[PDB]
């Protein structure tokens, strides 16, 4: 037998018959799982009978005492104790925990997908560990009560755990994980105070449904066990000089980045002339299978619009696009919690991948971040840490938050809590979405061993500095407009930030 | 809680909430049969999630031990532990028992339908009860492994509970059962030596599904223990009296019985010759929406013979017919074990409702009795105890044997063992398929106080009778038969049995 | 029996056997409807037999004649001199009038959809009542021969009735009449010369169909019998006074309305910019699900511009959205006349709501007339009473037609007709979808006491003013262009009307 604390929750098995690929085993597919990295192993019969069941619970708990990992039973506690299983793993519409307790003593996990859930195990006392939501969309689950929740849900899971103290539950990620997003599940699934994060991940079909078990399953160990997720090919790591502004400038002006609009059309006008203005190119391109090519171009960058007309299962396609490729993206949630379509369909593209930047004015911020002028950069550090990316908001003060921590992940430095990540601030006195466009070529414009948070901080400087300029050569909105432009353009051109009126500080 | 020795499985109770009439809910029902008949109560969730099981067993335990019955779980265990149940039953693919009882210690089924099982039920030594094989076809059972098996089925298993005397192990039946046959099935389901029968009868849909519970399961309760199943309106109770030959001929002939006959083309043309003879009314209708309109007619009498090419679809339906107006039937299975699909046809038939005479000749008898001259006795007396009826076996001598025994059931007198029933003999010397016709309408003509089994006896004489005589006045094969049916014309007329070759002892 | 003027149009049930709740009879719904409403009745049944539909009729007439009510017949005239009926009536498809008349001398309906219809209805003499053409799209007509028609239709033939003088001669309107569109039916349906108007509102579903035929009638009732569609939450009543101009310039700055457009890609950028040197918000949503969210927000306004590639569901959507809110909506038929395809999707959309102003030049004003200089004022005078609406057509004079007579409806002050009307003209001497964007913006920002008519003028004024202003600082198309924005911009902020270049007289 095991004990509680000997469980190794890292790559965590979870089984499945009719998926076998034909001509391959149950016992087959495991047992590549378990010579490759598995590291625990539950066993689920959703249909056979309770005499097979048990039949192949004893060939399995064999095979994998043999490589000294437990075996978890899925729901039926009964044939757990009658082959003396090492735990059993029950849902929310299962026994009652409680019950299944006073027939047994052994390990316990709980599906939980919301905080309430969390509360109750913690109004219990020491429930061993909890699997996490369906943080992705799976069909591998049939009939599901719950819902895609994403790893956002998740994280207000792993916060439940901490409001509660309830240091005696682990934790472990499952729903729809595979080598496309176990990295970036991995490196946001943490707890806003930094100090827990996921302590597995867990897959069915990955490897149960694959050919190749063996291969599948080494890949997963690697990118379990690996701590630097590197998303887009630009350092992530003290305020910013002129000089490096500077070469900011320069590199975005000697590359031609390509930036992609997926945005409105009043946007669109505008968006293309300041990407323009600062030697790049637009392109307005929101068609599916051109997503692929426009992305693998060199210094190629996108930049995202809520509500932009196009389908959602292609802002999904062009994101993916760009994470497989290590290139930024910058998002700009301009509805939010607005309206009702808005909020959700945000939500639901935050899911999609991992995002270099994120711009929004003061209600927008707020919103993102679920809870003035303290209370800003508050709400953007929240911001800034829960999607681990760089978090900019707008408004007289423009604060710029750094939450990627390097892009370090863990399973349990982790321990950099919201409130320590870097925030700036840049001010110039009483003077909208071209701030996207700013940003998006200048991260677009960075080389290699270049620097994301310093760009996005030079790309909020040229601009607001462009609109001192245009502010005072205005003779109304409609002039302010094009001279916003023309500021952008001369002011890139003469690269001289030393004579900037905008002023940066810390927050 | 309760005590082995205190379950009362007269009429058992089965749950399935899927199948419950709209307007009326399963504490609704499983209420009513507490009220009105039942005594035991299993709960039968094969859909519904381990939590709503448990809340609706909960509900159910509580309703249950408010009559003071107890309640069973079907096959989960931790579901009967957790909630306190009385019992668990399982299947063959269910739990090991063994593993089982090393979890509880309180009462098990099991759902037996074979001997083999029985003799693993028994080297296991003090399982508690068996729900005994499927006896008919039924379509609440989803997705079966069976195959309706018929009393006869669970004799073979009673049998088998004697051969290894497992004293302590009780057995109810279960499957198809309503009205139209718990009689039959209480009344033939009796082990050989007459010790041992059932227990119990088990229903599901014919309460469970019933737009009122509360009369359905009075009407079970009103079968279960009523000890008289008086299945054709004649008597059923010291060798045969030439006045009692006599009475019975005048009998039949101031009756003039319809005789419906479901035969082959060769005995077609024959037998209603000799139903003429015995002045009778041949009619030859393989129709099955006549065969009820058939069956009123006074004195109606019906005798079958396999492989009529009348479809099985009419044998059943014509069968019941004459079993719901009590009306005699005399069955002949001519083929038997000569081929498959003929023992495959008539054990189906056997299974359609209850005989008053079985006649068949050395082969057919034999083979019906699962095993010289001392042997036809023992094999007619066999054949005639197991489906409780008057079987004539016919050769040299004809053995007549009376298995009835007054159409008694109980649930375990039944103690008149084979051996023992009333068994004569019939000789002649030296001298076919007639013979039915005319025990059909020696029985068809007796009024409700005559007597079956002298019924028969007079038949076979009679018969025996107008062997002699043509044997005498024949040429050959051809006359022989024009002088039987004669002379069964002219014994009948000159009805003076006084004078008739044949002798009658006791076998 | 009733007399020709006795007959009250107000509210005519029409009968569905085919269509009514599970557990109320027909005689249920019209008896409900009658206490609560109902002043008249005709039977229909496309289906039953003869024979039924009679037993019906009587018991039908007899409920009728208690609450002084008469009952009409469809079609089947026979079945109504059978049964002493009140009238029939018949459509187009069906018997010839004068063969009718020949044989009753009684009241006659006809269903008449086009002015056509009324010619012929006219060079008859004293035919009823008609029923007006089929209003709104609507399932209860089964297999339709028409086409909906809207009151834009309606209108057409109430006009043939004057053309005609058919005095002799009631209406009333018919087809998916239901409380969401009969305030709107009975406010703009009315004579050209505004002598005539609806006689009453014909449903079927809306009683026939009810799950409360009571509730539903006393609604129907209410809506009938007042005299104020409150469309807008706006004022609605002598030339536009410097001090007003100004007061309402400031209402739409300290109240920033959110302006929505749904227009095409090239008023976008472009209407957005204008919309925001008027110190509001664009929106450029064409979300069909957000819609109802966008409405719900504070002086909120709604800018329409025909072909803007939004699905005409959309389009109802957005329109019916506005109108539950009472907030104003802009129309800018682009397009029109133009083309075949447009000008049928412009009357569709027109017959969606009810809009607040309908902006367009010399050809759209021309052609939504139905129809220089002396011109202009006609036609632009007859598309606001004819929609009623505040009307503009902008050209070198822009002329502004008030025709929503303080929003009254009668059952025929409708006497106030196309030429009666205020119509006010602005001229600047000799000088695009700006305008649209400007006068929502004036209209938005009206209070619930200010008043549509003059947000309309000032919108045009200002427009027209920063129209001279640019003329004369720009040196080029484009130039034009961003000086027009900027014009508005300070024209506004300096809100100062007495020294604007326009001029305002009487039309
Ligand atoms: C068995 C099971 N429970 C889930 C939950 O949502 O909690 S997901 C899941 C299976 C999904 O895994 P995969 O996509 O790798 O097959
Ligand atoms: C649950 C179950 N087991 C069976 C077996 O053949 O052992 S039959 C059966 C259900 C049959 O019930 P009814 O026909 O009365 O609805
Ligand atoms: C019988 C009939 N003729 C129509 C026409 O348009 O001429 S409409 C109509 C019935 C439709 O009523 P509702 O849509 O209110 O249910
Ligand atoms: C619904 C489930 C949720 N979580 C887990 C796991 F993490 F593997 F324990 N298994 C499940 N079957
Ligand atoms: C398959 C079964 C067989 N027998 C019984 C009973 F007899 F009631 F125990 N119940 C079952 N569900
Ligand atoms: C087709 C129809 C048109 N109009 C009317 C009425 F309500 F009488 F005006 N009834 C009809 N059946
Ligand atoms: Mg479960
Ligand atoms: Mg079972
Ligand atoms: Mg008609």
């Amino acid at each position: 037998k095991f004990s509680k604390e000997q469980f190794d929750y890292s790559l965590y098995l979870v089984t499945d018959s009719g998926m076998i690929p034909e001509g391959k085993t149950l016992y087959g597919q495991v047992e590549a799982g378990l010579q490759n990295g598995v590291t625990l192993v539950q066993i689920r019969e959703k249909d056979a009978d309770t005499k097979f069941f048990i039949e192949e619970a004893l060939q399995i708990k064999e095979l994998c005492h043999a490589h000294n990992v437990p075996l978890i039973i899925n729901d039926r506690i009964d044939v757990a104790m009658a082959i003396g299983a090492d735990g059993i793993h029950v849902g929310q519409d299962d026994m009652p925990i409680p019950m299944i307790r006073k027939l047994v003593g052994m390990v316990i996990g709980w599906s939980v997908g919301f905080p309430e859930e969390v509360d109750e195990l913690s109004k219990m006392g020491p429930v061993d560990y909890i699997g996490v939501g369906t943080l992705f969309p799976t069909l591998t689950k049939k009939n599901p009560k719950k819902a895609p929740m994403g790893t956002a849900g998740a994280i207000r899971v792993l916060d439940a755990l901490e409001r509660n103290n309830a240091h005696w539950c682990r934790t472990v990620g499952i729903g729809g994980l595979h080598p496309d997003n176990i990295e970036r599940v991995l490196y946001q699934c943490v707890s806003s105070n930094g100090k827990r994060s996921l302590d597995g991940i867990c897959v069915v079909s990955d490897i149960i449904a694959s050919l190749d078990a063996a291969k599948s399953t080494k890949i997963l160990r690697g990118l379990i066990d690996k701590t630097d997720y590197k998303f887009v090919n630009i350092g992530l790591s003290s305020l910013t000089t002129t000089d490096e502004i500077q070469s900011i400038i320069s590199n975005t002006l000697k590359a031609r980045p390509l930036v992609q609009h997926i945005t409105n059309k009043v946007h669109q006008n505008f968006g293309a002339n300041v990407t323009l203005a600062l030697g790049s190119s637009p392109i307005m391109s929101e068609i599916q299978s051109e997503v692929n090519d426009l992305a693998a171009i060199p210094h190629a960058t996108l930049l995202l619009n809520t509500g932009s007309v196009a389908p959602p299962e292609m802002l999904k396609a062009a994101i993916r696009a760009y994470n497989d490729v290590k290139r930024p993206i910058v998002f700009d949630p301009v509805g939010y919690s607005a309206t009702e379509t808005r909020l959700l369909l945000n939500n639901l593209l935050l899911t999609f991948g991992q995002f270099s930047c994120i711009k929004g004015n003061s209600s927008e911020i707020l919103g993102l971040a679920e809870l003035s002028n303290e209370l800003l950069i508050q709400a953007t550090k929240i911001v800034a840490f829960k999607y681990k990316t760089v978090a900019v908001c707008t408004g007289e003060f423009d604060f710029i938050a750094d939450g990627t921590i390097e892009g370090k992940y863990s399973l349990s430095t982790n321990g950099t809590s919201v409130e320590d990540i870097p925030c700036v601030a840049v001010e110039a006195g009483p003077i909208g979405c071209s701030l996207g466009s700013t940003i998006a070529c200048m991260i677009g414009g960075q080389p290699s061993e270049g620097n994301l948070f310093h760009a996005v901080v030079a790309g909020v400087m040229l601009y607001k500095a462009a609109g001192k300029i245009a502010s005072e050569k205005c003779n109304g909105s409609g002039s302010f407009q094009v001279e916003l432009i023309d500021a952008l353009y001369r002011l890139t051109r003469e690269n001289t930030p030393v004579t900037w009126a905008p002023k940066l500080t810390h927050t």
